[PDB]
């Protein structure tokens, strides 16, 4: 289950992080 | 079954860098 | 197979916004 959680949020910061 | 999962996230990040 | 079908459209949409 961590592998999976730590996927997730690795692939969606670089949406966030190009809004600020 | 969570690789699936995180898989479907994932793949999705394009859709929102393409909106904003 | 989803996740390929979604990123296709992720860059098909944009192209539609430069006709119209």
């Amino acid at each position: 289950a961590p592998a999976a959680a730590a996927q997730a949020v690795a692939g969606l910061a670089p949406v966030a992080a190009e809004q600020f």
